């Protein structure tokens, strides 16, 4: 199983200036909930922005850069060994990822942040016309969840 | 002078349930700053959702019910009142005050709330045809202003 791991705007925004252009807990629940115990794949830039690993799964960065070496972190170098990693393993991001994994990913659990940010990297267009809709769920908004956002669980037609 | 004064979403929702479907301070700052030392009008239901008059400017509210009487609280039983105010008046709400007023308001100060989220009322659609862009300032978002917002100022063509 391969499978595209995402939260973006009404407009695909993911990212401004190498950071997430909002916070919403209940959606790092949801990543928390679906990857733990299973495998992440990263981009370079993405991996940086977090700095240290994500804790009870197996992190994976992909980078062209031959003398990475983080502890905890295991590195691959080109697309192809992505399909030799096993288990559930989830495309992370960032855009230049998205952009290469989305035509080949089974599934995607696309976190819709029903609003219009400032953003400078994209998760790519698809239409339904490609894609299942298996599962809507509207995030439920607290105090510390205010934007509205929506919980998307897509399947490739 | 007759001013629209609103904030409302993507979809032009401005509540849910007799009470905004969001939380933030800078625009009650502009609400304060734009209002105070004039006049509010608003619906019956608005009202009540308020309870006690907003400081510093006079308000005054609509309904047919002649046994209205609030302290602080002026009272009007015909929109024909409104004409006969003197000042500066900012038509407040709700969605049937806007829905009598937006065509015979000089101008709007319009708050856009860059989300969507769920409504029961709704701010009347409106074209940019009808209406110059005098100013729009993107809002600012720090620890208390979550969503975004941009604040539009309309001005009757
Ligand atoms: N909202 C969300 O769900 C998420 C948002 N983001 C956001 O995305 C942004 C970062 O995305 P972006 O700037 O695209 O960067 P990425 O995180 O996708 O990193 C790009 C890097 O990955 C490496 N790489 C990509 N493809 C290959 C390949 N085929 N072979 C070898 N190496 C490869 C290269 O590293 P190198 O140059 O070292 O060789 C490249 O520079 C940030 O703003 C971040 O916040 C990220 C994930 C999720
Ligand atoms: N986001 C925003 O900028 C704002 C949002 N709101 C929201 O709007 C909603 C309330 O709107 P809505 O339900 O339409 O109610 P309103 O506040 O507009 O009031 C409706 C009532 O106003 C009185 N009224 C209106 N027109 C007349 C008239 N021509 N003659 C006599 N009385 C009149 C009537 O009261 P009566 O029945 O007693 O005669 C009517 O029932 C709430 O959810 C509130 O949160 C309100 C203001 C701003
Ligand atoms: C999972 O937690 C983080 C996620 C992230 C990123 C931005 C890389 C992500 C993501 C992501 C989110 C938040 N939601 C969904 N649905 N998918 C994602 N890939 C960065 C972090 O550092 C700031 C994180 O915490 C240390
Ligand atoms: C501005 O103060 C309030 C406004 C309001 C309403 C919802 C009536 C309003 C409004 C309004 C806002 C929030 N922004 C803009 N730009 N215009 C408005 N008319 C309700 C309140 O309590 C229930 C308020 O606090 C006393």
């Amino acid at each position: 199983t391969l499978s595209i791991l995402v939260a973006h705007d009404l407009q695909r925004v993911i990212g401004f200036e190498n950071q997430l252009p909002w916070h919403l807990p209940n959606d790092l629940k949801h990543v928390k909930k679906l990857s733990t115990g299973h495998t992440l794949v990263m981009g370079r830039k993405t991996f940086e922005s977090i700095g240290k690993p994500l804790p009870n799964r197996r992190n994976v960065v992909l980078t062209s850069d031959t003398s990475f070496n983080v502890e905890g972190v295991d590195v691959i170098h080109s697309i192809e060994d992505i399909y030799q990693l096993p288990g559930h393993v989830f495309i992370f991001g960032g855009q230049t990822l998205f952009e290469e994994m989305i035509d080949k990913v089974d599934d995607m659990y696309i976190t819709v942040i029903e609003g219009k940010f400032r953003g400078d990297t994209f998760f790519p267009p698809y239409t339904f016309e490609d894609w299942e809709v298996a599962s809507s769920v509207e995030g439920k908004l607290d105090e510390k969840n205010t934007i509205p956002h929506t919980f998307l669980h897509l399947i490739r037609k």
